[PDB]
């Protein structure tokens, strides 16, 4: 309650619901899996070059375990997290019910699209996952954008930049 995140963060996040200066959020669309988890490795290195620390915030256990495998297969060192706090400071991938109190510099939404963010009543969800990133957020998405960010005004982040 007292961390806030940038004006650019707050705005492109507040029109998820239906009721500081940083980067505009950055959001890449992808055709399948394995391009998924490519844009995951670039944006990983895109934000350690800018010295941010990063969490991956992934829906559900099964989907965090899925791009966990996957990333240690592009040579990460990841983290999948049992608790707030196991090891290895490098690659933190949390599922959404554990990043609970938790606020990150960066944070990167996991697979943010129509089969997992469909309804209506999974706003609060995507609006609390993207709401974790202080300084930058970037959204992945595996074949569609979730329709629950049609919404949002197009000046208020990129995409497929």
């Amino acid at each position: 309650a007292s961390y806030r995140s940038t004006q650019q963060i707050t705005d492109f996040t507040k029109e998820i619901l239906v009721n500081r200066q940083g980067d505009l959020p950055n959001v890449v669309v992808t055709p399948n899996f394995e391009a998924g988890v490519d844009q995951v490795v670039d944006q990983l290195a895109m934000n350690d070059s800018e010295r941010d620390t990063t969490a991956i915030i992934g829906k559900s256990l099964a989907e965090c375990e899925a791009l966990t495998k996957a990333l240690k297969a592009r040579g990460e060192q990841v983290t999948l997290i049992q608790t707030e706090n196991r090891l290895a400071p490098g690659v933190i991938v949390v599922p959404s019910f554990l990043a609970k109190g938790l606020e990150f510099d960066a944070v990167i939404v996991w697979n943010a699209n129509q089969e997992n963010y469909q309804r209506e009543d999974e706003r609060q969800l995507l609006y609390t996952i993207c709401s974790r990133a202080m300084h930058e957020l970037t959204l992945v998405a595996v074949g569609s954008l979730s329709p629950l960010l049609a919404r949002v005004n197009h000046a208020l982040y990129t995409l497929n930049e």
